[PDB]
């Protein structure tokens, strides 16, 4: 997929979650840019969990699978955004195991991805 597909993709991909949660615009844009330094609501936490239960990267447990998250990859990000995203996979491929919670399992793991990029993340 090409960046402008993707920059698109992100809020197609919102709009298949955001309206299952309470949410605060000021708080998914935050997300949006990768900013994940504040503090989360549940809603704001499993928001993070259907976001990625529709990448395919988590089961209902909020458990990565990085393996699979993997093999997702060229169809979930850009060529632009390949190694970053796949540097981020194996980096926070295990951080999900110092959760019990299925929401922030899914939350943290998505933090460590924004902090684990070379300046290049967004999340839908």
């Amino acid at each position: 997929m090409t960046m402008e597909q993707f920059l698109t993709s992100l809020d197609m991909i919102r709009s298949g979650c955001a309206p299952k949660f309470k949410l605060k615009t000021e708080d998914l844009d935050r997300l949006r840019v990768g900013d994940f330094n504040f503090p989360p609501s549940q809603d704001l936490m499993c928001y993070t969990k259907c976001v990625s239960l529709m990448a395919g990267t988590v089961n209902k447990k909020g458990e990565f699978n990085a393996p699979k998250a993997l093999a997702q990859l060229p169809h979930l990000v850009p060529p632009e955004m390949m190694e970053m995203s796949r540097k981020s996979v194996e980096a926070c491929r295990d951080t999900h195991k110092q959760f019990k919670e299925s929401c922030e399992r899914v939350y943290q793991t998505a933090k460590c991805f924004s902090e684990n990029a070379a300046g290049q993340f967004m999340w839908p």
